[PDB]
DNA sequence: TAGTA
DNA sequence: AGTA
């Protein structure tokens, strides 16, 4: 038990009016698919006045009825709907009932933006305000500020989050900037709004003879909107959406905007000071009481004992000291670039196996996926020759492409590890890990974790980066202390999540000759918790207990020590079954226990220990 | 069997197309806002219509036979809630050749549309698309049966109009679903919109008040139609929960006042003289043809007659020569092996049905081979335990499972087969209501079970084009993303397997599915025969567009594997009648350079047979050779 | 089949 | 909140 500072700040409690927002019913025309309703009301909230937000399938507003735009239209994905709001008088909400308070926070959050607008002599993009300018150049003008956020606490009061930030601003414009010449970037942005894209390559075609699906020209599309009012920037550029990147879509460099002395980033003490400042400065135009730094009781997590042949501090050092369990191994390499094995990889593997007195064979893959039958053939031969797992050096492939390859391998019963080829040696973190995986998948128990945890099976699900398992998905899973399992991949989202877990569960009944008593499921919060409904219902019919935990890297906030320094692994409890996890300024992991009858500390310890060994 | 037999098709030849119709007007279209690329074709079909006249979709534009001045060059559209605006750009006249499979398909679309336009302007007669219903046959309160014929009009590779005619009857309802139900008639299966021809699956009625039932975004269900002026002159009635039926699981609301029950022969009752004997059918199709012919103005209909060859019957043989596959069950299999079969009873009891145990015990006895008749005492697919009982069974040597189960949805059927095949257990379905004296169904089911078990029941004579033939199926679905199954036959009976797309991840490109299904069959064939097949026969369902096999074909080419891609359609094959005398069983009727019919009566059918239309799309093999192999594969299984 | 409710 |  220790005391810590969170980058939050309590403000005044909400008054009785704010706890009793106005509600509004909505009618749309034409009626959209029920799955589209919610994103649309959110849009309806913007169309309407300000400090108004979506509530249920209606709206909730903090501002007077006579200020909202009760009628109009909104366009979404090219389609246009007519909306109409209907007042129905104030409705009370409890800050204490997750649901209702989601609204209050949404309201709270919209307000901040509304208040952030009025502030002048400073520019605000969304919730990110910017005071002092950090640089100035022919096009770049790095400003200094912080990303903000405002919400409601279970107490029923305001809560401000503050965190120092940068912003590389380009006032040049793609074509121009690409014009007095620079190398095209990876991610670009438009000129008419805030939506960002990933630059795929550049337009070798004519932007007026290049027709979109309808048959409309790329130029006419934008021209007939007002975006071409003599803003000629008119070179063609092939862009792609941050979501689902091959489907590539055409755009215009002249209607885009890209993304040596140095303020990279300040220390901990400096940032926690710069943050405590803005809380005072922003508390100025906020007029919501006087900021109060939030103290949170943080618990000290136990450092786990790892065992290779001899004690070891990290799994990586097992590659020099030796593995916990050894066996005669055969590992083949598949190269999707050039040649044989890079020297430092052959070396370590030899070193590590020497140090374990185990025999090691190193094959090399005689084929490439593009030869059809031959490939499958090669894999079977290699599988026959004792190959127990495959290492794959390869240029960066799309999520979809690798899953596919691991499947051609998996069908020839070949576990695999994918090491991206522009191999950066000096990046040991990377390749030392790639090898641990390869070894774990080959069946080697590199390190043993001395334990005391509820889950004998922890499976983590992957959807790439999508907010859904619609387009198939993938799962990785370990048998508790040391038993990396047969990681899988697989229509309807619920049915997807379930097969993933069905197979893994099955792999484990294969190894342990018994079903796991309990399972720990880890997933990204970006995916609706409901997609797991079927898997959980399935686990129940089996009697398999479980705990469902949502994960989210960025968005945790910040943790600062009172006066000393922060320990290696920390556990910070929060508002209702939510808690932070901090390891080794650092970035916390925000976690949520959405289902399961297991204490948060137990869970915290098991995730942390799972984190310790990559 | 080599003799030729003249035969009359229910087709008729019309004047050749004049130069003008060989050079339709072409028009470029443009849509705003740009829709998803997968909506462009469905939308152009809509533009073709909005534009009016005899105009059809051609590529990414239109093609028309009516004067360009008659078209509606500008208008709006709506496709599933979403709406867009279109503008046409007349780009002159452009020639098409009947010899080219693609261009000919377009000219025929124009013809089909021509038939529609002429039918739509007919006096006192009833039209339901390409169908015409001329006269009454019975009526009674609110309903009325009409008899006419569904028709078709297309162009040939020769370049002349061809008219198809087949008598049909239609039962029309003269009132609303509200009226009909008010007067006591039962709940029909399917309902049609009153304001258009869209139909639906009626699920049930609802107690909710239309006036206050809210559609997704909040609009009342009543205001939805009310505003669309569909209410003018009607009564909304009560709420009717309806289904797509392409999305049979999701209910949408509707209203009885705006619905018209789609009546069936059952609904009416009151043995109502509706069924046409082959003789009466034939004279009626000639009579209607004469009729539509005068109204069509495309010359006089000359019934098309063709040469129908009787294909050579296959030298079938198990342990010794045989007249039919099921005979091997008692004379012994062509080539036996130790065999293990497990029976999975999803109906209600315990074992092997006495008559099934007998045939099997006897079949193997005649073959002189060891057999084990297992029984899965594992419950239906309920639990990871089931997955376990299966793994155990395969480990213990089972080679195939016989599933005795009540009829399954074909989704649930493919699921189960997927579970089992997983664990390496092939399968054969046999629907539960089974009775001793139903020799035809179960003797065959037993043959599939054995063929799948790796057991070669019967072998076909010899010398066929392909030594490996694989069929593809997407079950109704017009593409191989959403599902995909394939069955491979070792050519001359060496039965290979059954399978479907393994487990990969992410959106799937059809060409990759198709490729993988074949990819698997080749390995099956590999392991089971020692080498890759020299030539393969790929049979696909016509509903699907052949573009999806491109990757697959290029792969075979790369591999050094020859092929022939033939597409099958049990629909629109027309009819076939004798000119005189009666008609045999396995007939081969070639029609064009690359198309033929295949007929097969059996028992002695009083009705008329619907032949199978087959189209040779890729390949070098003669049609006759291809018809033999397919025909022989059909009987064998 | 051109066309949610 | 807002395809190209």
């Amino acid at each position: 038990k220790t005391e810590v500072f969170l980058n939050r700040f309590a403000l005044r409690p909400l008054n009785p009016e704010e706890l009793r927002p106005w509600r509004l019913e909505v009618v749309l025309d034409p009626p959209p698919g029920r799955e589209e309703v919610y994103p649309l009301l959110a849009q309806v909230a913007r169309r309407a006045g300000g400090v108004t937000v979506r509530m249920g399938d209606g709206l909730a507003s903090w501002s007077p009825p006579e200020v909202l735009v009760l009628e109009g239209t909104l366009a979404r994905m090219g389609q246009t709907y007519a909306y109409r709001l209907y007042p129905k008088g104030r409705r009370p909400l409890d800050p204490k009932d997750p649901g209702e308070r989601s609204v209050l926070s949404a309201l709270a959050r919209r307000l901040l933006q509304e208040r952030l607008r009025r502030l002048e002599g400073v520019w605000v993009e969304g919730l990110a305000v910017y005071r002092r300018e950090h640089a100035r150049g022919p096009g770049w003008r790095v400003l200094g500020g912080a990303v903000l956020d405002l919400w409601v606490s279970d107490s029923g009061a305001f809560l401000l989050e503050v965190d120092p930030a940068y912003r590389i601003l380009c006032e040049m414009s793609l074509e121009a900037w690409l014009a007095q010449g620079h190398p095209l970037p990876k991610r670009v942005r438009n000129a008419y709004d805030r939506r960002t894209w990933e630059l795929l390559r550049l337009g070798e075609e004519d932007p007026k003879e290049l027709p979109l699906p309808g048959g409309l020209s790329l130029l006419d599309y934008h021209a007939s909107k007002g975006r071409l009012q003599g803003r000629e920037g008119g070179r063609v550029a092939w862009v792609a959406d941050p979501k689902d990147p091959r489907k590539p879509i055409p755009h215009l460099t002249g209607l885009l905007v890209p993304v040596g002395s140095l303020a990279l980033s300040l220390p901990w003490e400096e940032r926690r000071r710069r943050t405590r400042e803005i809380a005072s400065w922003i508390g100025r135009r906020l007029g919501l009481g006087t900021p109060e730094a939030v103290r949170a009781q943080a618990y000290r997590l136990s450092i786990p004992k790892l065992m290779g042949r001899r004690a070891v501090s990290k799994p990586a050092d097992a590659l020099r000291v030796g593995f916990y369990r050894a066996q005669e191994t055969a590992l083949a390499l598949l190269r999707l670039d050039g040649a044989g094995w890079p020297e430092f990889l052959r070396r370590a593997l030899l070193r590590a196996f020497g140090a374990s007195g185990a025999s090691l064979r190193l094959h090399t893959l005689h084929a490439h996926p593009s030869q059809g039958l031959a490939f499958r053939e090669a894999l079977r031969k290699a599988k026959e020759e004792g190959v127990q797992a495959v290492l794959v050096l390869t240029p960066p492939m799309a999520w979809e492409d690798r899953n596919r390859l691991k499947a051609l391998l998996l069908r020839e019963g070949l576990p695999s590890q994918i090491l991206n080829v522009p191999l950066r040696e000096e990046e040991r973190h990377r390749w030392e890990n790639a090898l641990l995986g390869l070894l774990a998948k080959a069946g080697l128990q590199v390190v043993a974790l001395s334990g005391a945890y509820p889950a004998e099976l922890a499976v983590g699900f992957d959807a790439g980066g999508r907010e859904s398992f619609r387009f198939g998905g993938a799962a990785c899973a370990v048998g508790g202390d040391g038993g990396h399992l047969l990681w899988t991949l697989p229509r309807i989202p619920q049915e997807v999540v379930w097969d993933l877990l069905e197979e893994t569960l099955w792999a484990f009944r294969r190894k342990a000759g018994r079903l796991p008593s309990r399972v720990l499921l880890l997933r990204d919060g970006r995916v609706p918790q409901d997609e797991f409904a079927l898997a959980l219902e399935a686990l129940a019919r089996e009697g398999i207990a479980y705990d469902l935990v949502s994960v989210r890297k960025s968005g945790g906030g910040r943790v600062y020590p009172v006066q000393g320094r922060l320990a290696d692994g920390l556990y910070v409890p929060l508002e209702d079954k939510t808690f932070l996890l901090l390891t080794v300024t650092p970035r916390p992991l925000k976690l949520v226990h959405e289902a399961g009858d297991t204490p948060l500390e137990a869970l915290a310890h098991q995730i942390f220990h799972l984190t310790r060994l990559y």
